[PDB]
C-alpha cells in the first residue's frame, strides 16, 4: 500500500584529516526488498538538480541549503539527515503522483522493483560501500 520507504538512520565519518567529510545512510525499502548506500551533500544536491530539469515538478520541492554555521558541529549534521530524509520522501511522494515518471503510481502491479529506482538514477544503485 505504501510502495517505496526510506530513511536516514544514521551518518558516518569518512575520509582523513580535512578530507574528511559526512556520509549519510540512506536505506531504502522497496516491496519487502531493502538496500543501503552512502552518500554525502552533494550527491544529493547533484542529483536534485539532475532530476528537476527532467522532471519540472521536482521544482515544487524545497531541497535544503547547505549551512554556513558549522561543518564541523554534529548538530548541523544531524539537523541535515532529518532534512536530506524528509526531502528524499517527498522527493518519492512527488515520483509517484507525477504521470510522465517511470516510478508513477500505476507501474505498482507491475515494474517497481529495486530495479526501477537503481536504473531511474544511478544515485540510488549499489556502489562501493553500499550494501543489501
Amino acid at each position: 500500500s505504501d510502495p517505496i520507504k526510506i530513511s536516514i538512520p544514521r551518518y558516518v565519518l569518512c575520509g582523513q584529516g580535512k578530507d574528511a567529510h559526512f556520509e549519510f545512510e540512506v536505506k531504502i525499502t522497496v516491496l519487502d526488498e531493502t538496500w543501503t548506500v552512502f552518500r554525502r551533500y552533494s550527491r544529493f544536491r547533484e542529483m536534485h538538480k539532475t532530476l528537476k530539469l527532467k522532471y519540472a515538478e521536482l521544482a515544487a520541492l524545497e531541497f535544503p541549503p547547505k549551512k554556513l554555521f558549522g561543518n564541523k558541529d554534529e548538530r548541523v549534521i544531524a539537523e541535515r539527515r532529518s532534512h536530506l530524509e524528509k526531502y528524499l520522501r517527498d522527493f518519492f511522494s512527488v515520483m509517484l503522483q507525477s504521470a510522465t515518471s517511470p516510478l508513477h503510481i500505476n507501474k505498482v502491479g507491475l515494474t517497481l522493483s529495486k530495479h526501477t529506482i537503481c536504473e531511474f538514477s544511478p544515485f540510488f544503485k549499489k556502489g562501493v560501500f553500499d550494501y543489501s
